[PDB]
């Protein structure tokens, strides 16, 4: 057998047992997912930003990122939808590190159950002071102990054109983006829009950790992320070119942009030169573009695992703070631009 | 919420219970992985051969073509290892039919207590009467059920690049092969392949129903699988580059042609052609092709979900019964030859 | 877990009723017999309820030959009898030793319970799947939902009669249900529970999938008394006034089930004959109150302490078979002449 | 069916995962059952005092008598070794209130889930502050919700002779006392006693809600609790025919002395003379009464929830208790018995 051992996994009743969601941190997250689905509807002109590092390692550190982001979501809230993201679980182009939840102590002592006691833990105070939570949606375990807590959820580029990923988008509360393939395929994640947004019924396990039959309604506030391919795919060119392909398919013309990955071709400092140009199309006029993606950090940069730097990205390389205000600020001149 | 209902569903010691492994179909897996294991690792010049429907939706059907392909398995045995492709589960482009376990009386009605059920006992009876089985692991939890009668398994083409299917791969008691992208993209399945190999750690559920955290010891008895892309990718110059491309990922130079879906344009009658090369670069001594994957019925064709036609695919179109028998011989007799 | 040695896995109830359903004619054995019963203790049929068979069953072998033999004389007697065969897989100990079949099957302390669970199920199958209605006392609170829907009419032990969990389990037990009289004679504890199960409870209980969860039940009306006796018999017509006088004063029906064996035939297997020539008396007089009765029989008679000798009990002594067809017919008459 | 419904139960890891048991209430519990062992063993000449309520049915009066009780805990400590009787489950004759786990509303909406969260807090608060608890097993579930947090089990006199208890007694990290049958019949629980110090193998529900197979090492800290029959059984008579039938069973000869239920005859201000009268054999040499059982509250008597009147604060709605002034009375006087017996 291939298996090496099995060992006992706390159900996600208990997590929700321990930390239940507060008054304070329900409304969070209310308010912040309907304020989404007005964004993606058209009632409102404003931008959804999912901006914070690309992997949480360590909750002093993200705890203090989100006291900074709080005190800027709500200077700029009348131009910019602030969601940080909070990723606890990091999909690996082969293998590596992947998230806190799985290996919360870094040293590959693998304590799951440790790991979502400390995400849901942080999910909930950062929730609870006001400050809504993105996250990407990998495993089809782990959402029933963290979901009730995220106002919006990623489906990452190697996993958009899963069926299994697809399905949990069609059962999640809140809204969904398909980030577009490695290669830069935008039909994936067209054709992930579609399917997610159909009712589904498939296994998965219960908030008491047993398997059973699902069925959902369909998931209507999911919408494409252009990540980059083989190029960048984030100029007016591009936008072009996807907009006209979601209404070919029925859908309506809208796009968040991710600053990172492959738009910034893996070098965090261009981020800033992506916001630049996205800027002037918004600040331009154009409308289509819902949404932004940054990956940002207290310092600016990465550091590996292979004692830290505190507040250092050991995934991908971020901007740091100071780049971060002053690109918050660049997005929110470009709306209130846009507008007129 | 977006969640309508709830429902029960038995746990895989019911299924297995109810449904146990008979001493034939136990060493039908076990004496089939042996062999797919010794021809990956080149201690052995036949040829894997996974054929059979795109999808199981009739068991009747299903029966007549596993006993017309075991016979064919007995005769064409010193050249080819036949597998029957025993598919429950299909991933759809966007939206359509699951496969047999998701809603077995195909009539959204999503009965999958009893799909499980109908599903192993017909895997079971087929591995019983000495055909071993293929199936893509598309599902987390649906293995549990049916894995212990599985000889190889496909993580497909939309999931070769997902981390969850990697986990699965590196934990399963099977050879696993990964199709590459979509695309065509190769390299989604080269960096499958060596995550497979490698230990893993993750969330899963046991055979009582219950999810648990399992540390699996990593499979390397995977290889990759070409099934085409925005064009074809079965040609000799196709498979040199995927060869050169192995080496250097420091995986042996090895590969499984898959004759339909994007390699036969999407047209089940292109099969043979795609045949006709294949056994062209086996005939020519071509080591590297150590197996071939094809989708066949008893009746050609495909047809749409009313009453349905016997022995024609829902699904993928396929080459009948005729075509396979032939399309059987032709590669039989390039291994002889390569030999 | 400082006193717990270890934790094993445990097929859930599912998984045992999968592998083993009940047969169309099983379940007609079962409805019928409770349903007779039920008439029974309603006052509605005059015939006697007869709980017969050996103190524990040990060996399906010699467990369907006295099931075949039985069957004989239920559809021979079966206008004066109701005859329902004793299937107990539970025994509780005075102190330590063999708890029975389920416990441990192979009777060498190994505790294989996983087997004794699937070899229980399936002789308690078989027999009802014949026509023979089986009787068997409830003891552990997770077994039942392995095998309660084979079960026609259930026992509470002596020991467990005054306790609060087993009269909570009783009150949602789908058959009727004898609670014996304490191990001292006491009739009241016994009496207690009779209204305690009667009434509707709410508690802790495992459901089919072997999940603990929380149960509400309905009560139970089809419970009565069994005189088992104490520091001496209480089967006696003296005994039997006085507890049908005990059943009004707390507002129950006047009615009882006489256990010929045990303390009321002082532990001498052959006494049980006694127990019976003096009951059959009080039914010939014309005693409407004695409902039932309750005697331990097997192919042979005696006991042996764990080769074994075929047929015979291993735990309680018996009367063997040819006491047992004298002991039937003469309850048969006894009803007769009642009547 | 019989079965009306079928709800969902949280599992024990829920309850323990919500209130985990702090530094302190963990010490609290070690060294209770550490130091009950070593008194069983006859190493300590203490005497070992579970008192408090017949049952818990308000966790404010429970916190209010828990720190009473345990001033005095702290003040006796030479001489008694004090745990509080913090009873979450009652077995009834026929029918009626089993305690606030399956009821805690005392409405019978049985919110059972509701039932463990209070039951758990309110025994993590009592063992954090310093007072170890006692308790009742009697349901076969129950068991894993709060098990870490008793420092001493009863099995009930109904329950005894019960081969499901004894299994479960076998099998629990804490000492246990089997009370006599409720006739009075000792031998019952002397068998009880030498079952539950064997190993058993039986079906139970583990921490995760799920049951299982259980193989258990037999519990040595097992004794016997005099508790009354037709007639009490606390005199110096009772408890020497007692010593001998368990020396003749081949277990020490020792015992726990209930002074409520039968030996009070049921009227809660006989306590007072049972413990006038164990108190002169404690304080005349009796070394083999190793401790003591007393049904206490803050108000003395008893309710009834069936009467519509409105319940009266601090007053036991199951078995009369004595009040707190008599508590505090009869805890110096065995306190004081136990100064006499060791001279
Ligand atoms: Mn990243
Ligand atoms: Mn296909
Ligand atoms: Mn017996
Ligand atoms: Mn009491």
């Amino acid at each position: 057998l291939r298996i090496k051992e099995i060992k006992e996994l706390l159900p996600p009743v208990a997590l929700l047992e321990k930390f239940p969601a507060t008054e304070n941190a329900a409304n969070t997250v209310a308010h912040a997912r309907k304020a989404i689905h007005k964004i993606l509807k058209g009632n409102d002109d404003r931008l959804l930003v999912v901006i914070g590092p690309c992997s949480i390692h360590d909750p002093v550190a993200a705890k203090e990122y989100a006291t900074r982001l709080l005190a800027l979501r709500e200077e700029l809230k009348d131009e910019l939808e602030i969601v940080m993201r909070v990723y606890f679980e990091k999909p690996r182009t082969t293998v590596g590190w992947k998230g806190l939840i799985n290996d919360p102590h870094m040293d590959n002592s693998f304590q799951i159950n440790d790991g979502l006691r400390i995400a849901r833990k942080l999910l909930l105070d950062i929730n609870d002071s006001g400050l809504p939570a993105a996250g990407e949606f990998l495993d089809m375990i782990t959402p029933q102990y963290l979901a009730d807590l995220m106002s919006w959820g990623a489906i990452g580029a190697r996993t958009t054109e899963s069926q299994v990923h697809r399905e949990l988008a069609s059962g999640l509360s809140c809204p969904v983006g398909f980030k577009n393939g490695t290669d830069g395929t935008i039909k994936v994640a067209i054709d992930a829009i579609n399917a997610a947004g159909a009712p589904h019924c498939f296994l998965s396990v219960t908030k008491w950790g047993h398997s059973a039959i699902v069925n959902t309604s369909g998931n209507g506030d999911c919408h494409i992320i252009l990540r980059g391919g083989k190029e960048p795919n984030y100029s007016a060119k591009h936008v072009a070119e996807v907009k006209e392909g979601l209404n070919k398919a029925g859908l309506p013309a809208q796009v968040m942009i991710d600053f990172s990955h492959a738009n910034s071709s893996k070098q965090f400092k261009k981020q800033m030169d992506v916001c630049a140009d996205v800027c002037q199309q918004i600040a331009g006029g154009e409308k289509a573009i819902i949404g932004v993606m940054v990956e940002s950090h207290l310092v600016e940069g990465n550091q590996s695992l292979e004692p830290l730097a505190y507040g250092k990205s050991i995934t991908d390389a971020c901007i740091g703070w100071e780049d971060t205000d002053a690109l918050l600020r660049q997005l929110a001149n470009a709306v209130k631009a846009r507008r007129g």
